[PDB]
């Protein structure tokens, strides 16, 4: 598989060996990872890491993604697509992260992006993924795009998107992916 990903303010590409040293320094940001599993700050462990996933990535399991702002060609966060399973065809999304140099709305693009990827790029028909409680405005996100609740523990709300609801979205939120072809007038 290859991606094309890219919206108005960013774009994505495929996680590298290289990247290490930028995701370590993401995910060890105290202020970004209130809700995010802990992991290595040492540059060698992340790339080993990236390295079994891209065994992972070889064989169709998984794409873990770095978020770049496509005005100045940098790096802004990661996103990932993972843990696949069948009947109905469904996956993962998460490691879902932006830092301070982020576009205003690249939450809005990254995520429409995962959809595209997963939905049209790569066949799917559900996407699962969950939210820790007190991520509020995270919660806030997922419902207003269209996400079910559909559940919980301790720790998590656990959510479901289904590709019917990203078709919606695509002509709702067009204005996020690429200059719109026509634009709405009132007279
Ligand atoms: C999760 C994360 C990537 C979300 O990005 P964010 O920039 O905080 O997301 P926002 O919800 O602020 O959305 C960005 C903007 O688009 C707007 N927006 C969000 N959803 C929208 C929608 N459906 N329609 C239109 N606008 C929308 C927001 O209001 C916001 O604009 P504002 O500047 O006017 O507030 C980021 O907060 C992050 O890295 N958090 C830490 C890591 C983490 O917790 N990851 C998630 C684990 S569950
Ligand atoms: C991606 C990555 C992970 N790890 C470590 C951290 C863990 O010990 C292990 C597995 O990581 P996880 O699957 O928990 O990945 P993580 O990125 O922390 O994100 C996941 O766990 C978090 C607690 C969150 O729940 C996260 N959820 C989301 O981001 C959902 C979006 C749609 O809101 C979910 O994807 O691997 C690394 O050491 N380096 C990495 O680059
Ligand atoms: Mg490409």
């Amino acid at each position: 598989v290859n991606f094309n990903l890219k919206a108005n303010t960013t774009y994505l590409r495929l996680v590298e060996e290289n990247d290490a040293e930028f995701i370590c320094t993401l995910r060890n940001n105290d202020k970004l990872n209130t809700y995010i599993s802990k992991s290595t700050g040492d540059i060698k462990s992340q790339a080993e890491w990236i390295r079994n996933y891209k065994n992972r990535e070889n064989n169709g399991e998984e794409y873990y993604f770095i978020i770049f702002r496509s005005d100045d060609q940098s790096p802004i966060g990661t996103v990932r697509l993972y843990d696949f399973h069948e009947n109905p065809k469904s996956f993962c999304w998460g490691s879902w992260i932006l830092n301070e140099h982020k576009t205003k709305y690249a939450a809005v693009e990254s995520a429409l992006l995962v959809y595209e990827a997963g939905f049209s790029t790569l066949g799917f028909e559900q996407s699962h993924f969950e939210v820790m409680k007190g991520n509020d405005k995270v919660h806030s996100f997922h419902l207003k795009m269209g996400a079910q609740k559909i559940s919980e523990d301790d720790e998590n709300i656990y959510y479901i998107f289904p590709k019917s609801k990203y078709k919606e979205n695509k002509i709702q939120y067009a204005r996020f992916l690429g200059k719109l072809e026509h634009h709405h007038h009132h007279h």
